[PDB]
């Protein structure tokens, strides 16, 4: 009775076999992200989030949400066989986009799709996401996977994350008070973050013919693979620490694709510009290396890459005092003073 | 300036601006309720909870992330995408509706082998239609173009629904008991599960083209039957709950069909008896069965068989539910079974 036809097909969301050490390990990573506000939910990784505590404070609590993917960095992780940071990359890629609003991130969900994927690799992705969540008080409340060989090319993966945060309406940061003479501050990046990896991968491994274990003069022993796979920094805690301690941040911009010129204008009031002193901050070795190998102009590098600044903060000069002191405990990034606001209407790098 | 000369560009017109993108933005804006905060540009919109907070003792934020599966391949094959956007919304949203949550915001990500703004416009039209029907605001999204990741012409989509429920009102099945009744609401077709099986049957086993039809599909092409959108149960479930129907549990019939999904909401040990002839099974399922000579078990293991949502409640709730269901003309209510102490699913 109840025969099967012997045809080849499967649900996209098929789960990983029962008993695989991976699923329990993943649940253990996920549960470390929970605050006291988390309730049981639906499915293997589903939870709910009680709002009672977080909103007690706000007269008009506002929900702030954003969804983002990792992008082509996945291909480098796969080539190197190192996924330890890629889950963390995903979290930062989504979350920094709401941090700029002054929002407090509270929940995260993720989707990972592929043709085939070793459960061991998934456990590593989840470990990394959960590490990023746990460190800044975000609860990972759900996730999904899809295995679709007729959609994904062999060995390829797409990862998407959705962050949700809360801000009091009157405390939304959107740059409206920015004025000429305000200062541009920058927090260092760890390298490319999650932009530019198609170029990086092809430059080193298809054009130059390197292996990921190779090094170069600029890297002083560190491998190309390791330098490329450094995680996109999670700026949640440092920004929270600044805001919690009364730093008057007037605007922020997360430096992703298209460098300072693409990203800073969003936050500038109409008619205002910015001037960035490129020599005021360190350019990570990986950028210096790519520029040299490729015979790429300064102009074009700054057009495309973050060049060492992953987040910008606009505030009056006298806020540097408090920021510098507060930044010391945050050892994953470095605070610089990098520029100033002008009445040019343009972002200029000098 | 003088006669008889070439016009450099005579014989070629190139559409200016970004007309698909602007129409897409217009569809999104129609979803906005008064709680949406705008004027933040490229980011998306924000969402004020002030009205929520007023109306809830301990509000709980309920969220779900979902894709639609390989149904996307059928949409691509047929070149039809509006229903697929609607599919995405329903696939995510129905999974929180089962807890009694009110959906409030939706975000979407769509990745493309090659991003065509006219296809995006269509997808977003469909999502926005679903949002607007049930008071959900489409507050942001993202796209990716990844030809090295995707097979030629294919896409993948992720939707995220966010809703609110009062903690005490969370429906979780804990009060289900032996003798409670299982009710079902009709589906529109396969919804968003079983498409791998469906594509294998129609396009490989039967060797049909999506433009073919069969007498039992009542004129409609295979492609169009397959592409009917996943029903959004938000409004009918809200109608039931707002008007006093004592719902003890719900199961959204997705991957694994009745067999997987009904037991998940039952207190451990309880079972269900389902009268398979108490609800209509759309012709598409009977056709697939016939093409593949598929056993009843294999059918119920993949397909919803005509019921997209199950509701467990006492027998004496049925009268009220039938009265309330009348206005909801996109789905039909049936009484389909009962709760037992069998620890399993029995189909008679
Ligand atoms: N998948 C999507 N759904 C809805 N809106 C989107 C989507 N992708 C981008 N947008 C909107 O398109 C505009 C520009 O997007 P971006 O290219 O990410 O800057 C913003 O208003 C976004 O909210």
């Amino acid at each position: 009775s109840n025969a099967m036809a012997g045809l080849k097909y499967e649900d996209a969301g098929v789960n990983i076999e029962a008993g695989n050490q991976a699923v329990e390990r993943m649940k253990q990573h996920v549960k470390k992200t929970f605050t006291q506000d988390v309730l049981t939910g639906l499915g293997s990784f589903g939870s709910l989030y009680s709002l009672k505590n977080i909103i007690n404070n706000y007269d008009d609590p506002v929900l702030v949400q954003s969804i983002d993917g990792v992008g082509t960095k996945t291909k480098v992780a796969v080539m190197c066989g190192k996924f330890e940071n890629l889950g963390y990359d995903l979290f930062s890629a989504a979350t920094n986009d709401i941090v700029v609003m002054g929002a407090k991130p509270i929940t995260f969900l993720d989707y990972v799709a592929h043709d085939k994927l070793d459960p061991a690799i998934m456990e590593e992705l989840v470990k990394g996401m959960s590490k990023a969540c746990a460190e800044c008080g975000v609860s990972l409340v759900g996730g999904e996977t899809a295995e679709m060989p007729g959609v994904y090319q062999a060995g390829e993966i797409d990862m998407v994350g959705v962050i949700t945060g809360i801000v009091d309406r009157k405390r939304i940061i959107n740059g409206e008070n920015i004025k000429e003479g305000d200062i541009v501050f920058g927090l260092s990046s760890s390298g490319l973050h999650t932009n530019g990896y198609s170029f990086a991968r092809k430059l080193f491994f298809d054009v130059a013919g390197n292996k990921h274990t190779d090094t170069y003069p600029e890297l002083e022993g560190k491998t190309i693979g390791d330098v490329l796979l450094e995680p996109h920094i999670n700026y949640t805690n440092i920004i929270h620490d600044f805001l919690d301690n009364g730093v008057d941040i007037k605007g922020m911009a997360h430096i992703t694709g298209g460098g300072f010129i693409e990203n800073i204008p969003r936050v500038l009031p109409q008619g205002l510009g910015a001037q960035i002193d490129k020599d005021s901050f360190a350019t990570p070795a990986i950028f210096k290396l790519m520029q040299r190998i490729g015979d790429i102009s300064e102009f074009e590098m700054y057009r495309s890459f973050n060049m060492g600044i992953g987040m910008t903060i606009i505030a009056s000069q006298d806020q540097f005092d408090k920021m510098q002191e507060l930044a010391k405990k945050h050892t994953n990034t470095k605070l610089y003073q990098i520029g100033k606001i002008t009445n040019s209407g343009k972002v200029e790098i000098i």
